[PDB]
């Protein structure tokens, strides 16, 4: 807190944490976990380009 | 407030108790209240590995 | 604000009176609002025990 | 910021706004765009003493 | 933060930029980001006129 603004990103990350037990329980309800375990096993590789369409805007 | 950055995620958790008031009117309003039950009983015996899957990220 | 620190849940339930224009906004674009309007007039005689099950985890 | 906690309200104002984007975006990708367009016109007339049933509860 | 409150409205962008990586999981869920790809190119050209119908409101 000591001239430390970057405190206000870590309790956004707080928020994406718990976020992922209710997105999850949607997924898993519907019976297709099967396809998003890969997807947490980071498959950021072709689509991972999405984060240069980001850099543009700001 | 005197050195204590951990107020940052105080306000985070005040954050979590209020969505649970929104997503629980979710699933009663589906009629499945009596199954999410034993899960606000605390379940995680079996998915609770799902934290040590965070740990690998930070 | 001399020793005041309620005051963090003040201006979070300032934002939860307007995160009801969008709830009911979701509700009544499906219409449904006949059912929705007993629960604004306070039903809360059975499900009320469930701020019992929050009093246990804290 | 001189004594003006007022601003809480301002930052949740500026988070409707931008949902306006996505509640949007589904309205008019299953083609009913037509029938919203009356609403963004204030239609607030005969369903608008549901401001009335909030102050009773606050 | 000397006079300046614009400040507020700068935390509500770091909000809606971290947003992008949820609601982009879902379109890229579903098998659709080729269809969503010409949106972030910014396609306001006939849309655009949106933003005049904010203006009425405030």
């Amino acid at each position: 807190e000591t001239g430390t603004l970057i405190v206000n990103s870590v309790l956004l990350f707080l928020a994406f944490v718990v976020f992922l037990l209710v997105t999850l329980a949607i997924l898993t309800a519907l019976r297709l976990a099967a396809y998003a375990a890969n997807i947490v096993n980071v498959s950021l590789v072709k689509p991972t380009v999405y984060v240069y369409s980001r850099v543009k805007n700001l």
